[PDB]
């Protein structure tokens, strides 16, 4: 039945979460706001704009202005890009090769608008992905945990929800995939408790991308 595999990017394809969590923590700290690196991890999947708005609501009891969102998004992007560029998540490439060999369509579904990562997908995973078979922050009105990005990915691939599988690392993205009615595999690549991923609606849970890759052939859909 399976036709397509819908990969989240940060913490699934790229090992970018230490950087994302560090940059969110530091930039918020610069603005007088306390957001731990673990709390930044818990926001993974959101668009940058949604993250900024929700942190302001939670910490200052008020919405971020459009100007605050833009300033903070840029400051965070610049700090992120100041680090040596993020490397592949171990297991991603090997899994992608397995997926492509069995005739499935790889897709990206991401809350990222980070062009330094998006423009590196082809060089890191050659021959796997296509811009018209991707959903990024540039495509959505509401991102994860709303199912809108995953629903859009189904449409882009001409797929029904039962013809896809989602691979996610973050509770909000797991929630989005599950709520789009798609079978969702959680991969626990960060410091969170796996139970948070299962609680978010993940149909299956693996401790790493490599362990998911090692087990893929024995998964049946
Ligand atoms: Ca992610
Ligand atoms: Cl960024």
């Amino acid at each position: 039945k399976l036709k397509a595999v819908l990969f989240d990017m940060d913490g699934v394809l790229f090992n970018s979460m230490p950087y994302h969590s560090e940059a969110w923590h530091q930039v918020m700290k610069t603005h007088g706001l306390d957001l731990s690196r673990e709390e930044a991890y818990m926001h993974n999947g959101r668009t940058g704009a949604s993250t900024i708005n929700i942190v302001f609501q939670r910490e200052l009891g008020k919405e971020a202005t459009q100007e605050e969102i833009e300033s903070i998004y840029h400051e965070k992007s610049i700090l992120f890009n100041s680090y040596p560029e993020a490397e592949r998540m171990p297991g991603a490439w090997e899994l992608l090769q397995k997926v492509k060999s069995e005739g499935l369509t790889p897709m990206v579904v991401t809350g990222s608008g980070q062009l330094s990562l998006l423009e590196r997908l082809e060089h890191n995973f050659p021959g796997m992905f296509h811009k018209e078979l991707m959903v990024t922050a540039f495509d959505v009105k509401y991102g994860k945990p709303n199912p809108e990005p995953y629903l859009m990915a189904l449409k882009k691939g001409g797929l029904k929800a039962d013809e896809a599988v989602v691979i996610e690392n973050a509770p909000l993205g797991v929630e989005a995939g599950h709520k789009a009615g798609i079978f969702t595999i959680a991969v626990n690549t960060g410091p969170l408790d796996g139970q948070v991923l299962l609680d978010a609606g993940a149909d299956l849970l693996f401790p790493s991308m490599q362990t998911l890759c090692d087990s893929w052939d024995t998964i049946m859909l």
